C-alpha cells in the first residue's frame, strides 16, 4: 500500500509528503528531474520516500511507466500536479493543456494498469473550480460544494487569473466525467480538495528563497514592500493554511466519508492591507521595514465578498481549521527568522 503523489516538489506538496512520512506511508512523488528528486531525499532523509521521474504530465501517457513499474503496490494516489506558473502569453500550452492532460494521463494510466489496485485518488483541484472569478466581492453569490465555477473555453483566458483558474475548472470536470464513464472498470473512488489561497511556511526553512510560491509570494512581496508602497484594503479573496490542505489531502484517501467528495477549503476573507497589518501587531520592532498598519479594510467593516458555505466540508473534515492570524504570522515568521531579524 504505497502512496504516489503528484507533483511532490511543490509547495503544497511538500507538507503533504511530510504528513504522509509522520503517518509511516511508503511515498512515491513524481519530479520533473532527477536534480529535484535528488535534493528532495537529501532534505526529509526518509527511506520510506522514492521519487519518480515525470518531467512533464502533458507529454503522452506520461504516467504510465510509473504504473507499470509500481502499480501492484501502490494503493493511494494523490494528483497535486498542476500548472501554478507559466508564461503570461502561452496560455493554452502552459496552463489549460498539461492541467488537463496531467488528469487525463494520471486517470488512464490507472485505468491501464493498476484497475483494481488503486483504491483511492485524492485530486488537488481549487476553490478556482467553484467560484467565479468576478463575483468574488458579490456578496449576493453563495458558494458551496456543488457550486461550479461557470467559465467556457470561450471566455477562459480574459486574463492570467481567469485562466488558471479555468485551468483548474476543466481539469475537475475531466476528473468526475472519468470517473462517471468508468465506474465498473475502475474500482478507484475520487476525492477533489479545493484549496482557495494558501498561506503558511515553507515544509523546510531552507526552501524560503527570494521569491515564492505565487500563493506565499503575495506574502513574500508584501512584507519586503518599501514602506510607502501602496497596498489594496479592500477584499481580495479567502486563504487556507498550508498544513490544512496537507491534513485534508491524507484524509481524504482514509476515510470513507470523503468518497466523492468536494472538500471546499477556505477559512477566511482577507484583503492585502489584513495581511500587513499581521506584520505591524506581530514584530512591532520592526514597524516602517514594511507597510504601515492600516484597519480601514473591507474585512474590519463587514465586508467578506462571496458567501462560503462549507459547512458539509467542515463536518466531514471534523478537525478545526487554522485561524488567518495565526497562518500569516507563521508565514512571516519563518521568513524573518530565516533572514535573521527575529
Ligand atoms: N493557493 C495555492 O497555492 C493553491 C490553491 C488551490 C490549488 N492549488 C493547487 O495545489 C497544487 C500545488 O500548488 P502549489 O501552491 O504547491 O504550487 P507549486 O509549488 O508551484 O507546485 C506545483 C507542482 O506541480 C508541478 N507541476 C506544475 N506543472 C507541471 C507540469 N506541466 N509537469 C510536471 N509538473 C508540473 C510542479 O513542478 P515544477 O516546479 O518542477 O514545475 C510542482 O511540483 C496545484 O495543483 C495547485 O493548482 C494551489
Amino acid at each position: 500500500m504505497s502512496v504516489l503523489i503528484s507533483g511532490a516538489s511543490g509547495y503544497i506538496a511538500k507538507h503533504i509528503v511530510r504528513v504522509l512520512l509522520e503517518q509511516n506511508y511508503k511515498v512515491i512523488g513524481t519530479v520533473r528531474s532527477q536534480d529535484k528528486a535528488d535534493k528532495l531525499l537529501k532534505q526529509y532523509n526518509n527511506p520510506n520516500l522514492s521519487y519518480e521521474i515525470v518531467p512533464e504530465i502533458a507529454n503522452l501517457d506520461a504516467f504510465d511507466d510509473i504504473f507499470k513499474k509500481h502499480g501492484k503496490e501502490i494503493k493511494y494516489v494523490i494528483h497535486a500536479a498542476s500548472p501554478v506558473n507559466f508564461g503570461a502569453k502561452d496560455l493554452e500550452k502552459d496552463l489549460v493543456i498539461p492541467a488537463i492532460n496531467g488528469t487525463k494521463n494520471m486517470f488512464e494510466a490507472i485505468k491501464k494498469y493498476a484497475p483494481d489496485t488503486v483504491e483511492r485518488v485524492v485530486m488537488t483541484a481549487s476553490y478556482a473550480s467553484i467560484m467565479t472569478p468576478h463575483r468574488q466581492n458579490d456578496p449576493t453569490l453563495t458558494l458551496d460544494e456543488e457550486t461550479w465555477n461557470p467559465v467556457t473555453e470561450e471566455n477562459a483566458y480574459e486574463n492570467v487569473f481567469t485562466a488558471y483558474c479555468a485551468s483548474k475548472t476543466f481539469a475537475e470536470k475531466e476528473a468526475w466525467k472519468f470517473v462517471k464513464e468508468n465506474s465498473d472498470a475502475v474500482k478507484f473512488k475520487l476525492t477533489t480538495i479545493h484549496p482557495s489561497f494558501v498561506f503558511g511556511p515553507q515544509n523546510f526553512d531552507e526552501d524560503v528563497t527570494k521569491k515564492l510560491n505565487v500563493s506565499c509570494e503575495i506574502i513574500n512581496g508584501l512584507l519586503h514592500a518599501p514602506f510607502d508602497t501602496k497596498v489594496e484594503k479592500t477584499h481580495f479573496s479567502q486563504f487556507i493554511d498550508v498544513r490544512d490542505v496537507a491534513k485534508t489531502h491524507v484524509l481524504g484517501f482514509q476515510k470513507d466519508e470523503l468518497i466523492n467528495q468536494r472538500l471546499l477549503l477556505c477559512n477566511g476573507a482577507f484583503s492585502q492591507q489584513d495581511i500587513v497589518n499581521v506584520f505591524n501587531e506581530d514584530f512591532p520592532e520592526l514597524k516602517g521595514q514594511f507597510p504601515p498598519e492600516d484597519k480601514d479594510t473591507d474585512l474590519n467593516k463587514g465586508v467578506t465578498g462571496c458567501k462560503i458555505d462549507n459547512e458539509k466540508t467542515k463536518k466531514l473534515l471534523a478537525f478545526e481549521f487554522t485561524p488567518f492570524h495565526k497562518t500569516i504570522h507563521d508565514t512571516v515568521y519563518q521568513i524573518l527568522h530565516k533572514e535573521g531579524r527575529v
